[PDB]
């Protein structure tokens, strides 16, 4: 298992514009499109990131092109940024993974956010972690993909996915 077969189980894979959990235009595997309620927003932004004009459809190709983007832009980011850059150099492979999975489903600036749970696995705390990640907003609305990436973060092993 790696991180782009732990991401693509937790976002799918879709090849037409489609609503996200929290109702935002997306395509591929999670790419989000913008927060803009129009469909025409979303298109719009679709054929610029594809350089075709697309008409709100995609191939695997194009899917996975976005994917690659995204997974990279992902850990540029955990890497340039002052609070998370620590915590990934402070774990082990598998935790990092989970840290990666986060940030792509929520941005830099969210999981930069969560303080407290960044100081326990910094601490190598890892089941007070578990409890302080799993209060969140983040957790109440995505509880099964919450749980298998707090079930990484506590074992450190895959096997919240070895199901899936």
């Amino acid at each position: 298992m790696n991180i782009f077969e732990m991401l693509r189980i937790d976002e799918g894979l879709r090849l037409e514009i489609y609503k996200d959990t929290e109702g935002y235009y997306t395509i591929g595997i999670g790419h989000l499109l913008t927060k803009s309620p129009s469909l025409n927003a979303a298109k719009s932004e679709l054929d610029k990131a594809i350089g075709r004009n697309c008409n709100g459809v995609i191939t695997k190709d194009e899917a996975e092109k976005l994917f690659n983007q995204d997974v990279d832009a992902a850990v540029r980011g955990i890497l340039r940024n002052a609070k998370l850059k620590p915590v990934y150099d402070s774990l082990d492979a598998v935790r990092r993974c989970a840290l990666i999975n986060m940030v792509f489903q929520m941005g830099e600036t969210g999981v930069a956010g969560f303080t407290n749970s960044l100081r326990m696995l910094q601490q190598k705390r890892w089941d007070e972690a578990a409890v302080n990640l799993a209060k969140s907003r983040w957790y109440n609305q995505t509880p099964n993909r919450a749980k298998r990436v707090i079930t990484t973060f506590r074992t450190g092993t895959w096997d919240a996915y070895k199901n899936l």
